[PDB]
């Protein structure tokens, strides 16, 4: 089930992963460190609240929040890629909160 989710969210402003994240994260990790080939493309989001140039560091933080702690829990660094969207890519349009708790986040792919 923690291996069905391939998305973790974060609150405003905040590169901070929560609990319920790190369950899902924890996975994640065990299934790449026993899957030596397997490779994953961490990719960073923000809600549209702010400027582009600075969503777009936001969104390299999370991403590299959820790198970081994939390699201390044992990922090989060499299968993984850490990126930004900024805000250019929600999921969900409308400007409203909800929406934008969607948008906080950090997608999991498996290449
Ligand atoms: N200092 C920025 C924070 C935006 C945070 C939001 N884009 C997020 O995705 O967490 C602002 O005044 O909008």
């Amino acid at each position: 089930m923690a291996l069905a989710k391939r998305v973790v969210h974060f609150d405003y402003d905040s590169s901070d992963l929560s609990t319920e994240d790190y369950q899902t994260l924890q996975a994640h990790a065990q299934f790449l460190m026993a899957n030596a080939n397997s490779k994953v493309a961490l990719t960073g989001h923000t809600d549209e609240r702010g400027t582009r140039e600075y969503n777009m560091a936001l969104g390299e933080r999370r991403a590299k929040a959820v790198q970081n702690y994939l390699i201390t829990s044992g990922v090989n660094p060499q299968q993984l890629e850490a990126v930004s969207y900024g805000k250019e890519a929600p999921v969900n349009p409308g400007h409203d909160e909800s929406a934008w708790k969607e948008n906080r986040r950090v997608e999991i792919n498996y290449e």
